[PDB]
């Protein structure tokens, strides 16, 4: 990993997150995010607001296909928050999300940590059955809004490459996880 290795990432990084801002419904190619998946640079490096190292501490429970799928799909309806902050045409019901929604209990609440992603997007002020945005505030912040999903897109891209046995750098993650997704 030199500086220039870290030069690369972070341009790609930044260029990535404006892409989200233009268009948030916007699907990625994994030749669009392999500049981000195929650097040799370190867990806490590549997410600087995501936890990821916390995120397979608390989550990477019994066999890799069950809880590198149950990551993944939680971290799927986060990355739709976030878009969705983004989106022109966004709910007006924005400012705050409810745990018990049918797909929220089914999905992110099945994961450690779904909640502390929701509080970087921006939903840091407690309300009745889940969180909302303090009531003063009129906009999500669009650029920690693209920051954070383009991060979280991230991680499921790599978590779902690691199933599939094609993600370029699949090693250091079955070292991470200490085992073979089969």
């Amino acid at each position: 990993p030199g500086e220039e290795e870290e030069r690369a990432f972070l341009v790609a990084r930044e260029e990535l997150a404006s892409a989200l801002r233009r268009d948030s419904g916007q699907a990625f190619s994994l030749e669009q995010l392999r500049p981000l998946l195929a650097s040799s640079l370190p867990l806490a490096a590549r997410y600087l607001q995501l936890d990821a190292a916390r995120l397979v501490r608390c989550n990477a429970h019994g066999e890799p296909r069950n809880y590198l799928n149950t990551l993944s799909t939680a971290l799927n309806i986060l990355e739709k928050y976030g878009r969705n902050l983004l989106s022109p045409q966004r709910p007006r019901y924005w400012r705050g999300v409810k745990f018990n929604n049918p797909v929220f209990r089914s999905t992110v609440d099945a994961v450690q940590g779904g909640r502390d992603v929701l509080r970087l997007y921006g939903y840091t002020e407690e309300q009745p059955d889940g969180l909302s945005f303090p009531e003063g505030q009129e906009e999500p912040d669009e650029h920690q809004v693209a920051t954070v999903t383009l991060e979280v897109l991230l991680l499921r891209t790599e978590l779902s490459l690691l199933l599939q046995n094609t993600h370029p750098r699949q090693q250091a993650l079955e070292q991470l996880l200490e085992d073979k997704v089969e």
